[PDB]
């Protein structure tokens, strides 16, 4: 009866399976402390390291679930108001995906689980030892101080995480992130646009 | 590296392309009111409006620029338009590209870059489907269109084709709208080669 069809290229249509938020639960592991204690000290360390080992390379993972067919991104919350993606700083000679895998495990990994990381979703660059970041390398900037790379991390149907005691794991709908740098910063707030190309299935 | 981890794209100078001039193209709707009425009437007929849009990119001194169509001082748009019922999205975009930028006298489209959704017969659009919206009235799909090394475009008299740098678009929703101004973000995953 039926004819056999191709296969669409995954560049044209990238399909991702999403599962209920209630399929994902977490436990508690030992606290993970911030290396820097202030915004002034954060850019001092960044400056000190740049003179020695060059541009900082950070990688971040975007984990997506659904609740009633609405995509939600998983975020780490430190002390109510500071939201972040799981991820961090690569070591100087470290591969990007392997690095993110190590950092994903450090921050979310159970203690008794392999990460599927096959999609780059965007890049952000920091021209100066200062807050501003851009989804491009700004004109005339030859040595940016940080390169931040974002990846989509696909979840299995069910996952159990272990989260450092000082953090909470939350789930934010794309409509709460959209146009909301005050609440989530310029990177997390633009995930709705960065994620708009994926064809999500709601399982 | 897999194409899902690294898309490498070839960019060429803006001096590798010329503009031509053909006959004026006029919009199917004569006003803003009339534009949202036709959408209403057609949704009754054939359902959700399907539109497709192309992002054509060049470089100027190692800097990426998006090609936009300008309708006099303030109004900017991407090349694209409405698909016919049951039309292939990529073939439809190719038809619409030629209708706009092709002359009287060969588009490479391999990447989807974004999706936008219109919940009501009104201006606001979103890069996701809003809560409780089961019937969006328009679905807009965006593709990176890959340019040949050199090309000749034909631009209708009432339009100007302009090359907009990404820094001009970024965080400039009032100048360019929520879609055009978010193209820097949508293009950030690509690895551009400046030939």
């Amino acid at each position: 009866s039926m004819y056999i069809q191709q296969t669409k290229p995954l560049t044209l249509e990238r399909t991702i399976n999403l599962y209920p938020l209630t399929n994902y639960t977490f436990g508690t592991k030992e606290p993970l402390y911030e290396k820097d204690s202030s915004v002034a000290a954060r850019f001092q360390r960044m400056r000190e390291e740049f003179d020695k080992i060059g541009m900082r390379r950070t990688v971040e993972g975007v984990l997506i679930v659904h609740e009633h067919r609405l995509p939600h991104v998983l975020l780490l919350q430190l002390g109510t108001t500071f939201f972040k993606l799981p991820g961090g700083e690569l070591n100087p000679g470290e591969d990007e995906v392997e690095g993110l895998k190590r950092l994903m495990t450090e921050i979310l990994g159970r203690q008794d689980q392999d990460w599927v990381i096959d999609d780059c979703i965007g890049n952000w660059w920091r021209p100066n030892f200062e807050p501003p970041q851009y989804p491009y390398i700004p004109a005339h900037i030859t040595k940016p101080k940080e390169h931040k790379k974002l990846f989509l991390v696909q979840l299995q149907e069910k996952a159990l995480f272990a989260v450092p005691k000082n953090y909470k794991l939350v789930a934010a709908p794309l409509f709460e992130l959209y146009d909301n740098a005050p609440g989530y910063g310029p990177i997390i707030s633009s995930l709705p646009q960065l994620l708009s190309r994926f064809n999500f299935i709601y399982n």
